[PDB]
């Protein structure tokens, strides 16, 4: 099937840190660090967050800029249900589409249909249930996520412990009770059995939400996660090229301290963020 | 394979199936022409009056039902009732019926129905209830309204509601279907199954108070595939004339004079129950 | 351990069907129909529910001559918190307690210290947070409950399902995760520990509540419980001599429904019940 | 002064108190063991079952049990009826129950009973109660759960109430100590009393809904220095033997085999209400 | 014998002293001058979070390397709740003592940091037995009782160093049969609430901390029953610093005398003003 190739070529990007990039300095700097791919946006999740204003799908003129940029997949946001956005982005020849809760929301009932296109989308979930209903409806990863643009990780390790911990009570499920399971996360009952049968999500699942130090992505690896985002912890931080290496340092390397203390070690002012409690 | 019990189930379009509660009213309802029988301890309309647990009637009773009779013979299990329903199959009956009439015995989760040999009909309410019921393996519906009370309006309801939302599905936004399908808590396939189709994936009978033929035949032109009858027969004052003009009246829905002809004289319909 | 050694005789009952008497008689039918035991009680659960009153231990007379009318284990009932009740009762000889929500509460914040005594206690649960307690209390055998006196099997199914369902998730569970899981079910730790590495209840746990069929008995074990009570489903009913041997044969026998459909045909009125 | 109607209470302990109607229930109780009868109109499970205003008993009745027995004699005021001790007292019985089983005849005051020469018994749910009755001058109390239902559940409740905030208190910190007993609404005097002594000043007695012999053993494990006994042994089947049983029970409260000995074949306990 | 109990050991080490949040080398230096028995690293005292906001982490490694070169006492450095990584880190360092913070910014709300998977000892805060007891589960071995940070208000400390303490003397005479009841209603386990009783007091050492502002509100903690005190911002939020420390620390020691506690108190300088939240 289409969709099972798109599934697989995603598989590529496990072990790596995508980095939000809103220009082609910040997108090569990104690539010198080790980045598995860039995610092109107007303005990064804290300046949306700080600005407020519509927040939509960059400029094509601002993407090709990036694309020819560097040599690692390229990767950009549309605004969630925004279907023509997503067509543009994908005649540009661009590599995935991140159909992305940052940017303003365009229909609040409908998702896009993602199976309509030839390249593979990026989805955010809080939830197993929010998951697989964007997977149903084509997204070929998933991006587990927390507060976006705040520099703080709570909600991130939240719905990673929510998603994950729901499919670790899946794998052991009486089969007779996952019909209702089904219902309760309103999710569809195959995907929720794939679910069951894999012991995992049935594509690549990646945290985002507050990663700012090397030592919250490796945490992100820990819990489970196939790698992370980072939308403003580095072009918000005060060192972003060295930040950037040692966060993609930390997840190649998340199992070992004697690693984590030597990138960690010496970084300069991380983003400062908000604590909204 | 679970098209071979809904295949199975397409035999029963455009007939009567009776409630009966001994070899009697089983004889009853095979030459009053219904298309199959289904045993049970007490009609619904006993069930709602006296109280008491309803179960799974005793393997004697329906083993001399099924002895009484050529046609099929279903019998009814309480929703979750799993054990029940090993008992029914190992009898050897034709159709499981896991029935919210009889007393509940889980109340989270239904008979998971794809373990067993033999078709189950379910019941249910709205387009929902039915695909749920569809994906635990039921090759039947039943859409619902009141049990006991003789009493249409429900029905009405439900099977408005199961049509309308098919029709709305048909024609809608393919786009605008996974949302539909998170609203429904239906498992998104089936729901596009139904959309291509255009009809419920199986056969769907009304069920709860059709009392008269003419409520029999109200449900046939709502566009019910046949209809079940448990309490408006046996509460009546003459069940066999009764029985006879319902499978008439399903038969020849469509038909004034008949439905005119099969109503006239058949002395008093159930009491029922106005709510 | 002393109280290993209580839990090993309590997992001798596995496979069998514990049956409520109030009487000699009963209790003479009980053991031959094919009992792993009996349970002395002054009336069964559903004339508690029906006539109302106080409902206590028995008198410890008929306690005696139902301990000798059989050769089965003899257990009996004691109030919640009755624990000078539960005296009397290791007292006479008998072979288990049941520290009994079916008898009236003596004591509403405290359960019987049921490590203080020489014979092992049975304890009603609603979930794994309270089994658990009642392990930590001194229980050796769990008896899962449902409705007590209605012949309806609903709550039993609730609350199995409920329990098996608990200690499924604890299998898989992170590790980090039980402090606060422990927390939430109320629940001492080292028990819950010992839950998910087992992957069942650290005791014995049999189904009790509305088990008014062979079929209903059968479904308890299906659903993982080691045996069953039976209360009021067998001497409420048309025949109870054979009706108990049905049981008996279903509980032994639940896997085989050919076994299921032979035992449960006519056996005459199933207690009457009532719905909610 | 206090202290020798305190004295004088201490002779009760180890003992059953028992309600008696009338002189032939106040003879089966001193023969029985009792080391006390207590005179009133209707036992409690009678007041409740029937209602009406329950008083002081007619005097002459009372004189009539007096007469009846050689052990200690009490009866019961209603509470706030001066007058109604001031009779009991001019008659010549040993002890005044203020009792809440009565018609209370004053919701916001107390008998001032430091004005008696003769001790008074007091009933108490909490310790702050208890320390409240003492002070109004009772030399005894009575930890009450209910009257008249044969439950033991709120005596339960309310001795381990009393007897668990004595425990908390003998071990607090002293300058907590002002606090508590503005929480309990208590004198700070007879706070630090109890303190120091580490149990009730007075003797405390359990009371409400003792119906067997365990129940009795079972209040005097609990703590208690006695029990009262008014419905259970006259409301049963056989009040002579239930009452000996009962005293033994109390007597002998930690032998396991003697209560087992003494409550074999006892006849039917009080029938009871589970509320 | 154990692991745990070995920690548990460590810990006691510390009874009658004073631990002091220190930011940098120069603080931890005024902190080991004036006896503290410990310092502990962090990037911002309690009263700087509370007043700037934003997230709170633990502090870069390389000043903690700065603090733990400067000084030859132990070394505390303080982890998100929950940031188990962080705390690997800590570990990794070769620091003494990991502080699982509630003054940082929370990583995850459900779950604290299971630290028996790590080597060295922990300290937790509490505001009740309940707290604790599960704290002291997960493995910290080391309970400080706090009242409100960086307010300078000792009150809430107060209140929770009476909660813990009260409960504990609760179960010393309460009815062993009552005691699973007990165990239920704070949320912790039974061995450990039975530990409790038979030692009558906390399993581990129990510090104050959160407000202590004066020489007398440290003594104050001391008589409550306390093992030693927690100072983060009493002493850097304040007009001096190093005379403070010492104050503070010989009031912690001389906690029953007050010919003392009135010598160290003689001319201090400015304490710390803070704020009245009530």
């Amino acid at each position: 099937s289409p969709f099972s190739v798109k599934v697989g070529l995603a598989q590529m990007l496990r072990g790596g840190v995508i980095m939000d990039v809103v220009n082609a300095e910040q997108a090569r700097i990104a690539e010198e660090a080790g980045a598995c791919a860039v995610m092109a946006l107007e303005r990064v999740p804290a300046d949306i967050r700080a600005q407020g204003g519509v927040a939509r799908m960059s400029d094509p003129q601002m993407i090709k800029e990036i694309k020819q940029a560097v040599t690692i997949p390229v990767m950009a946001k549309a605004r969630i249900g925004h279907f023509v956005e997503a067509q543009i982005l994908e005649a540009i020849g661009i590599d995935y589409i991140d159909e992305s809760e940052v940017l303003t929301l365009a229909d609040e009932d409908h998702h896009i249909n993602k199976h309509n296109f030839r390249i593979p989308f990026v989805c955010g979930c809080r939830n197993l249930g929010e998951a697989l209903r964007r997977i149903r409806e084509g997204a070929a990863m998933i991006r587990t996520k927390g507060e976006a643009g705040t520099g703080n990780i709570i909600e991130a390790v939240r719905h990673v412990r929510s998603v994950n911990g729901d499919i670790r009570v899946l794998r052991n499920m009486d089969d007779d009770e996952v019909f209702t399971f089904a219902k309760k996360l309103a999710a569809p009952y195959d995907l929720v059995m794939q679910t069951k049968q894999l012991g995992r999500l049935p594509v690549v699942q990646f945290a985002a939400g507050g990663v700012a130090t090397p030592a919250d992505a490796a945490l992100m690896m820990q819990l489970g996660c196939d790698g992370v985002f980072v939308g403003s912890g580095i072009f918000k931080s005060g060192d972003p090229a060295r930040r950037a290496r040692a966060i993609v340092q930390a997840v190649t390397h998340y199992s070992d301290p004697e690693m984590l203390v030597e990138v960690s070690c010496g970084l300069g002012e991380a983003m400062v963020g908000i604590n909204l409690n």
